[PDB]
């Protein structure tokens, strides 16, 4: 069981390669994950300066293996199981009246590392919408992901929105459409349906000039008796 690879505090390392309407950016993340707890604590910065689309909506596209899962759930965990080989995570994010993003990233460890290599596009944006036009709030809501199996792929299956809160009082809704599939040859573990409990937390370092985001991620999981 990978599951024995994350018993301690884990290494985390995420690289994302991006282009939202044409604007490339790079961003380079560092942290820690204890999957023990059910808790990750990470910083990423824009590499390329500025970055183009508020910090929030890369959120869930910079680790579901450090979800705590209770005892009697531990078996529904695919995303250890899938461990050290990793799996492929690949999303279409619907940012509701507004553009898309398109992710793939290979999760897997990498010695003692565990790492996030991402290729995001995003494509017909608003220049003066909510992500183009910057108006998100710094800030980050509780939100359930709901996972299911996907035989067919033999990986997962999984779907969730999330609540964007806007300047005004209003919200963009963002909406994903994820599925996880298994790098090795060597079997994942299919769940029966269950759910993610995803409290995420975002913040800045007053000492880094460039444009960071610091984020503190809390998740357990749930659903099954």
């Amino acid at each position: 069981k990978g599951e024995e690879l994350f018993t301690g505090v884990v290494p985390i390392l995420v690289e994302l390669d991006g282009d939202v309407n044409g604007h490339k950016f790079s961003v380079s993340g560092e942290g820690e994950g204890d999957a023990t707890y059910g808790k990750l604590t990470l910083k990423f910065i824009c590499t390329t300066g500025k970055l183009p689309v508020p910090w929030p909506t890369l959120v869930t596209t910079f680790v579901q293996c450090f979800s705590r899962y209770p005892d009697h759930m531990k078996r529904h965990d695919f995303f250890k199981s899938a461990m050290p080989e990793g799996y492929v995570q690949e999303r279409t994010i619907f940012f509701k009246d507004d553009g898309n993003y398109k992710t793939r990233a290979e999760v897997k460890f990498e010695g003692d590392t565990l790492v996030n290599r991402i290729e995001l596009k995003g494509i017909d944006f608003k220049e003066d919408g909510n992500i183009l036009g910057h108006k998100l709030e710094y800030n980050y809501n509780s939100h359930n992901v709901y996972i299911m199996a996907d035989k067919q792929k033999n990986g997962i299956k999984v779907n969730f929105k999330i609540r964007h809160n806007i300047e005004d009082g209003s919200v963009q809704l963002a909406d994903h459409y994820q599925q996880n599939t298994p790098i090795g040859d060597g079997p994942v573990l299919l769940p029966d349906n269950h759910y993610l409990s995803v409290q995420a937390a975002l913040s800045k370092d007053p000492n880094e000039k460039r444009d960071h985001m610091v984020l503190l991620e809390f998740v357990t999981a749930a659903g099954i008796t």
